[PDB]
RNA sequence: CCCGUCUUGAAACACGGACCAAGGAGUCUGACAUGUGUGCGAGUCAACGGGCGAGUAAACCCGUAAGGCGUAAGGAAGCUGAUUGGUGGGAUCCCCCUGAGGGGUGCACCGCCGACCGACCUUGAUCUUCUGAGAAGGGUUCGAGUGUGAGCAUACCUGUCGGGACCCGAAAGAUGGUGAACUAUGCCUGAGCGGGGCGAAGCCAGAGGAAACUCUGGUGGAGGCCCGCAGCGAUACUGACGUGCAAAUCGUUCGUCUGACUUGGGUAUAGGGGCGAAAGACUAAUCGAACCGUCUAGUAGCUGGUUCCCUCCGAAGUUUCCCUCAGGAUAGCUGGAGCUCGCGUGCGAGUUCUAUCGGGUAAAGCCAAUGAUUAGAGGCCUCGGGGCCUCGACCUAUUCUCAAACUUUAAAUAGGUAGGACGGCGCGGCUGCUUUGUUGAGCCGCGCCACGGAAUCAAGAGCUCCAAGUGGGCCAUUUUUGGUAAGCAGAACUGGCGAUGCGGGAUGAACCGGAAGCCGGGUUACGGUGCCAAACUGCGCGCUAACCUAGAUCCCA
RNA sequence: UCCGGUGCGCUCCCGGCGGCCCUUGAAAAUCCGGAGGACCGAAUGCCGUCCACGCCCGGUCGUACUCAUAACCGCAUCAGGUCUCCAAGGUGAACAGCCUCUGGUCGAUGGAACAAUGUAGGCAAGGGAAGUCGGCAAAAUGGAUCCGUAACUUCGGGAAA
RNA sequence: CCAACUCAGAACUGGUACGGACAAGGGGAAUCCGACUGUUUAAUUAAAACAAAGCAUUGCGAUGGUCCCAACGGAUGUUUACGCAAUGUGAUUUCUGCCCAGUGCUCUGAUGUCAAAGUGAAGAAAUUCAACCAAGCGCGGGUAAACGGCGGGAGUAACUAUGACUCUCUUAAGGUAGCCAAAUGCCUCGUCAUCUAAUUAGUGACGCGCAUGAAUGGAUUAACGAGAUUCCCACUGUCCCUGUCUACUAUCCAGCGAAACCACAGCCAAGGGAACGGGCUUGGCAGAAUCAGCGGGGAAAGAAGACCCUGUUGAGCUUGACUCUAGUCCGACUUUGUGAAAUGACGUUAUUUUACUUAUUCCGUGAAUCGGAAGCGGGUUUUUGGACCCAAGGCUCGCUUCGCGGGCCGAUCCGGGCGGAAGACAUUGUCAGGUGGGGAGUUUGGCUGGGGCGGCACAUCUGUUAAAAGAUAACGCAGGUGUCCUAAGAUGAGCUCAACGAGAACAGAAAUCUCGUGUGGAACAGAAGGGUAAAAGCUCGUUUGAUUCUGAUUUCCAGUACGAAUACGAACCGUGAAAGCGUGGCCUAACGAUCCUUUAGACCUUCGGAAUUCGAAGCUAGAGGUGUCAGAAAAGUUACCACAGGGAUAACUGGCUUGUGGCAGCCAAGCGUUCAUAGCGACGUUGCUUUUUGAUCCUUCGAUGUCGGCUCUUCCUAUCAUUGUGAAGCAGAAUUCACCAAGUGUUGGAUUGUUCACCCACCAAUAGGGAACGUGAGCUGGGUUUAGACCGUCGUGAGACAGGUUAGUUUUACCCUACUGAUGACAGUGUCGCAAUAGUAAUUCAACCUAGUACGAGAGGAACCGUUGAUUCACACAAUUGGCCAUCGCGCUUGG
């Protein structure tokens, strides 16, 4: 056999991301001193498209807290925001759509995204279009707070972590068909290398494990184990289970 | 009939070979072995080295407790370690005698039987340091032993084996390198793409309506939309070409043509890796694993080739074992080397004779067992069958026909043994075996006898060493299995071909004759004598008349 | 070496508007402008000056020619392959085809005959696929204007029916 | 006053010509497949294959999923579930049934099995034992848009037929909705309808469907297609049936000028022969040199057959093959320190939970207000798309003074942690266990009337083949063997069996008992053969010779081993009064080396510095096994394929044979109203043929191009028609049988790739065959038979299918010969002739007349002669008609 299509995208080559025309990386403030006793103000200056991103992003001016100049930042637009609004960041900041609070300061109930996992990591969190994360509950004693992320998964994170108010622009994007092969090649052309896609039952033996045979047919059971080597795990890895989710289990 | 070649079989419609020159294939080396030559000999070897020396890679000299091989073997080992020959044949010589003679001598070699050393077993008087010594006495056991050494060095042929290993030849494997100037895909930066057709949303005007909204005309120019130029691509003619213009082109005809579009340059990915809208595609005319060098003269039970002359001898396709069936080893067949003897008194023979023994095929047998099988006849006692009758069972004597796996009997052919000096007789002796018993058994010594104890032949007999080739067979008379049969397949005995020409069968590997140095003469074999074509239209009798191509010679058509 | 006209004309450049995207379509050198006003002259001679004019200076390497039916690659002076710029008149919707001007060129070894077979291009009485595996090949249709246009349909088409 | 070019109409006019050249859709009715645009095997496959939007499933919240990497690190990621990664399906519309037993995947963790380390015990110790003991496996649950699967028999309703219904075996579930002789149906050219004059085709139906079926997607579907298929209209040189025109070749010349190929060569018939000769045998024959063509032959050239087989050659691919491996999971030790508590074991000490931060790991930043304590406030910036830096001010020293330079406040103090998280876990290193076709290496017997499948003829016994010693083959024939037995072994004694006859309550064909006859007709473990009667059989008694130690011999055979057997010797025993017998089974089969392991035996030998005791190593004899049985450790596939070879061996022709196929004869039971033989020929029996298929494997594997059709010639006769005749159950007409006879002819079509077949139609007739199953350098390429692709069945899979389907490069002649024509030669030259010999050709039908005649009850119904035409064929020819034009002859006409 030969190196399988899966194999080859680790080595990066062909397969690395199309970044060319990327505005760079969308993140909150490095947390300082203002931010943790008190609020900053920003004004947004443009909402700009960032290609490969569904969700906008917004372009933050502010005022360097101890040096004369300004400082330019690049948030994920929350629904709602416009240019010229000012935007507040810090523990003190306002509930409002766009501005950033520690998640100490948000009340449970909440809609936030693009939450940090880490106190001070700028941002992991429900940063996807339309996507955000519940604030459930607080825990002063372990200094925690619970959160339901976009997946449905429950996760504690630090009461130190900030987050901006709102969910993430550009939601409902996904609604719409494509209708057409050059659509996705569009949308994949400014992603990385990973379309259009081949059947493995449409390969020969040498190239996947599903090829070969006088008939398209994978022969022996798609559901692979976990600890199955590079090059053998393909097709459903590690299912729990398979065929169409009924009932409960599409919940 | 063309050579070479594999082959049961080649002039072959089996392969190589257009022609000439030159080159072109059993070698070198290590080990061992038999044989032969040479030296010395219970020894032998100058081999590492030294002393020297043709001013010198030679030659010459040196082995003082060197070393190798030999001089002693047996045992796993601890250990022990050759008491030193008897006999039947036999070369040569000596004496007598002049016989296929009788005595003495008895080497080499062979047969037979003891003894000695050791492993194993067995045995133990008398001693001893308690485990040893050994008076005597052993064994269907075992040994590459002993019983007055034969080795060592060296030369060369041949043979086995390792190596490039007689020469040339794989598909592969490994190692280390080089390519993305083609092509595949991503990325960066540029460039390129007539004229037409359809007429989406939005917009204007008019008309209808209670409203909702509806209708008509225009405007507008949407789209992996249509026709189509360039570009890109490549469907058909299965057209041309097919030693081409071209290792993919040419002609006409075709697909697409604002997009998943086309294209330049830059840049990224490298060989079990890349890249792949996926054809195992593509990765520089190379891809189901590229290219270059090396390992490498890779290995081949397989194909091809393998170089002068005469002379002599001269095969095998069969046995056993083998992951053995295209191979190998083994035995047989063969050559070379001899050696031991012998000269007709031979002790030999693919032959017979005499005497004697075994056999179960051919034939025969069923009126003999076992099995198969036809018909009547008598008795009809007793059993069943049916209607006293009656058929069949039964019993007796007969009768037709049979057998590779039936048989009383039983050939032909073939098989075994014997026909003297290794015989016989007489008198003695030995024994632990044997017997009631010097009774037997075998052996030993002495003496005597033994015209060779059927025929024929005997270009003689015996013994050993080393080694080649071969281990596909085929044909025929006869016996014979499978098969309808076969120029089919498989066995038995012999011959033949293969390896072999020559005369005859027109022609033919096998049929008939017959086997061969180079010649002259003579005569034949098989076959022939009208011509072809050497020899009669020879001398005799009969048969045949074919208007079907009358008929015309084993195998044989 | 002069005086005018004309345009859905062609090539290039620019302007402005609109359509399209789950596609929004480089960077840096360099240059310009701005906010701020530390510091600085003169009592009028100094200071400042991106103004005008005058004066001086200008490295290294490439530069011929072909760019192709003969200068590149394909073993060749090979009907193949190889990026791009300029683009006249007529016919016509048209950088279609056909003809012409500028420029280029007659470079493909020549001569004589006019058999078969061939290759390429044609035509054909009457019949009209009977040919053949099969309408292969060829023929027929073709532009424009007007009229007219079915089944079916995802209502968009089908349709140049 | 100046304007450009679009549209509409009218008159006139030409031989109805006018998009006049150029340019430039044929159209229609349907089926199959794929939605579409797109892409694909550069140089044989453009497609139904790939992709696609849509749909569905799976993993993953960063201490992560997937992947790369020798290591360090890295890709996805300038990313964060509307995301990334891994799969299947394949627009829309309608749907997507049942099965979790199997194979996977997965969840769970009082519970068997389960490694190293660690722990305990015993021992002089090496070591041994026990306990404890991770993941995984096992056990239990889930999961089919995971791999996949989804059934038989019999009865049954007012004629039959059918089976709602009932009975019964049974599965994890028994194929549901649909669909179908389909690109999926063997049978099959299925049945019915439709299309045609005729249809193996097409379409629509029917369905117990060899072997349909639901995201291995089922059923539909507008639009689209250089995709497969059928029909209709138009159109035509595709054809009937060829003809002709132009150009360039060929041809001839000047100049220039190769190559393939070549044993020698080149006329035939038959024969024999390696079974298909240019050479040989016997014949026919045979006359210099040369030109243009031609494809019969040279089993022509091109290439050490790619098919098939063999080899102890490979390679790609697969997996339930053997042996391994990266990775990954898991445990121990290490990194690795500081505490506490609970519990447990013996001041140490295990286990569990938890605390500490400095090791270690991670996150953030241009390391910019961290920690503590004070002041202050109570119980520092948020209507606005501006601006914000380098300190004002106060206090206080120096001062080379009203100007410079410092200090402290403004701007709290203190703290030797840049900020945050996890934390001795994770991580790293080492070993241990599990997993591991992701990957590596390798294997995948032999015999064989080719190989495969089957079988075992591979070790092995009896009878026979086997030809009266021995030996003797086949995938010959009929059978047997891998065991069984403390007796079924040994020995002694007594007894006699099978069967039959005649007798005895129940009792009979057959229970038990009595007598008689009884050569074995019984029994003796098993196959068969042989052998045996006071026994080798049967019943009893005593017993272990089924024992120990060698050697020898036989069978096999190389005169090796093994197995088996036999005769002795030396011991110890059994049995019998004793002789004697007994070393397994009455005899002929019933079995196994080296190495290794294990056991038994010998107050045995060695552990090499000397000893002792463990342990280990030897000597002798057995046991654990190799059945491919003289004894490797071993699964597939290749249609992507490779190499060495093989005509030792298959797939053609030819050759032998002729069972089978085809054709023919003899006898005469019977048929034929009567009547064996006009015409037939049962039961038997004798032949021919090589146009059937088999059998064989002789020729060819350094290659003889492998279906059919088309085209073209020749040959055969076993005669379909035509000429001449005989026979009849021959009145006529028609028909049948037979004779001479191969001169002439034997056709046009639908369906199928076909050969074959079948139908329509015509005809005098629509006979059968050969020539390497004539004929591919003659064509064609539909089929078969490479590589792409689809279905069904089969297989876990790679893949397989004398199953279906669709797309798939057909090369070379100029050599020799043959044949066709062309010059020349043939003794000066020319004209006119003769002539051997060879070739050869004509053919069939119809009408009229005979004649409504002969004949016949009637129906019906001929023929010769003669006349006039026609068919097939042949050889010529162009007056006429028709065809061809570059007469470039004349005219017309488009664009320039
Ligand atoms: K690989
Ligand atoms: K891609
Ligand atoms: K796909
Ligand atoms: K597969
Ligand atoms: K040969
Ligand atoms: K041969
Ligand atoms: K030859
Ligand atoms: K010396
Ligand atoms: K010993
Ligand atoms: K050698
Ligand atoms: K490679
Ligand atoms: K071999
Ligand atoms: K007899
Ligand atoms: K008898
Ligand atoms: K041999
Ligand atoms: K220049
Ligand atoms: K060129
Ligand atoms: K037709
Ligand atoms: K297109
Ligand atoms: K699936
Ligand atoms: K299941
Ligand atoms: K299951
Ligand atoms: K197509
Ligand atoms: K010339
Ligand atoms: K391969
Ligand atoms: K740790
Ligand atoms: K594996
Ligand atoms: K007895
Ligand atoms: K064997
Ligand atoms: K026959
Ligand atoms: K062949
Ligand atoms: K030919
Ligand atoms: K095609
Ligand atoms: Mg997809
Ligand atoms: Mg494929
Ligand atoms: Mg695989
Ligand atoms: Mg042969
Ligand atoms: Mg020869
Ligand atoms: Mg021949
Ligand atoms: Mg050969
Ligand atoms: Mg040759
Ligand atoms: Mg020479
Ligand atoms: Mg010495
Ligand atoms: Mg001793
Ligand atoms: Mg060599
Ligand atoms: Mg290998
Ligand atoms: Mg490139
Ligand atoms: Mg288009
Ligand atoms: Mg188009
Ligand atoms: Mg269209
Ligand atoms: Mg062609
Ligand atoms: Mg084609
Ligand atoms: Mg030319
Ligand atoms: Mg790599
Ligand atoms: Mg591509
Ligand atoms: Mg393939
Ligand atoms: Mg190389
Ligand atoms: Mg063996
Ligand atoms: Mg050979
Ligand atoms: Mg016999
Ligand atoms: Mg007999
Ligand atoms: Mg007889
Ligand atoms: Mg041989
Ligand atoms: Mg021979
Ligand atoms: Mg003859
Ligand atoms: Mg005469
Ligand atoms: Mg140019
Ligand atoms: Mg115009
Ligand atoms: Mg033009
Ligand atoms: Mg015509
Ligand atoms: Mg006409
Ligand atoms: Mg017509
Ligand atoms: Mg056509
Ligand atoms: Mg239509
Ligand atoms: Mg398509
Ligand atoms: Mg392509
Ligand atoms: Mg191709
Ligand atoms: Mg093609
Ligand atoms: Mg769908
Ligand atoms: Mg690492
Ligand atoms: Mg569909
Ligand atoms: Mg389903
Ligand atoms: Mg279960
Ligand atoms: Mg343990
Ligand atoms: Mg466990
Ligand atoms: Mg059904
Ligand atoms: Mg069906
Ligand atoms: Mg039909
Ligand atoms: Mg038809
Ligand atoms: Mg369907
Ligand atoms: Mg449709
Ligand atoms: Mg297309
Ligand atoms: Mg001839
Ligand atoms: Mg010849
Ligand atoms: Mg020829
Ligand atoms: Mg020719
Ligand atoms: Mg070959
Ligand atoms: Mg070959
Ligand atoms: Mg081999
Ligand atoms: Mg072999
Ligand atoms: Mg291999
Ligand atoms: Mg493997
Ligand atoms: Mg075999
Ligand atoms: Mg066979
Ligand atoms: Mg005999
Ligand atoms: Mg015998
Ligand atoms: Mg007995
Ligand atoms: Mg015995
Ligand atoms: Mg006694
Ligand atoms: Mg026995
Ligand atoms: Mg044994
Ligand atoms: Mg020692
Ligand atoms: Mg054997
Ligand atoms: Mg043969
Ligand atoms: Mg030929
Ligand atoms: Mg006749
Ligand atoms: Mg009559
Ligand atoms: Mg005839
Ligand atoms: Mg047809
Ligand atoms: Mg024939
Ligand atoms: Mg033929
Ligand atoms: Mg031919
Ligand atoms: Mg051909
Ligand atoms: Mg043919
Ligand atoms: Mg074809």
């Amino acid at each position: 056999g030969r190196v399988i299509r899966a194999q080859r995208k680790g080595a990066g080559s062909v397969f690395k991301s199309h970044t060319h025309h990327r505005k760079g990386p969308a993140r909150f403030r490095t947390l300082d001193f203002g931010e943790r006793n008190g609020y900053l103000k920003g004004v947004i200056t443009e909402v700009i498209h960032d290609p490969g991103r569904g969700a906008p992003l917004a372009r933050v001016t502010f005022r360097h807290p101890f040096r004369y100049k300004h400082q330019k930042e690049l948030f994920v637009a929350a629904e709602g925001m416009y240019t010229g609004q000012f935007v507040y960041c810090g523990k003190k900041a306002t509930l409002m759509v766009g501005n950033v609070l520690p998640l100490r300061s948000i009340p449970e109930g909440a809609v936030v995204c693009n939450v940090e996992h880490k106190v001070g990591d700028r941002g992991v969190f429900a940063r996807c279009s339309g996507d955000y994360a519940i604030v459930i509950s607080h825990n002063p004693d372990n200094g925690t707070t619970r959160v339901k992320l976009p997946s449905g998964a429950k996760k504690i994170v630090p009461s130190g972590c900030r987050a901006m108010i709102g969910q993430v622009a550009g939601g409902g994007r996904t609604e719409k068909p494509m209708l057409k092969a050059g659509n996705a090649y569009h949308k994949y052309r400014v992603k990385r290398n990973c379309w259009p896609k081949v059947r493995g039952v449409a390969m020969n033996p040498v190239e996947h494990p599903h090829g070969g045979g006088n008939h398209q047919h994978i022969g022996h059971a798609s559901t692979v184990r976990r600890d199955a080597p590079p090059g053998q795990k393909v097709g459903l890895i590690a299912a729990r289970r398979t065929g169409r989710l009924r009932g409960q289990a599409r919940a």
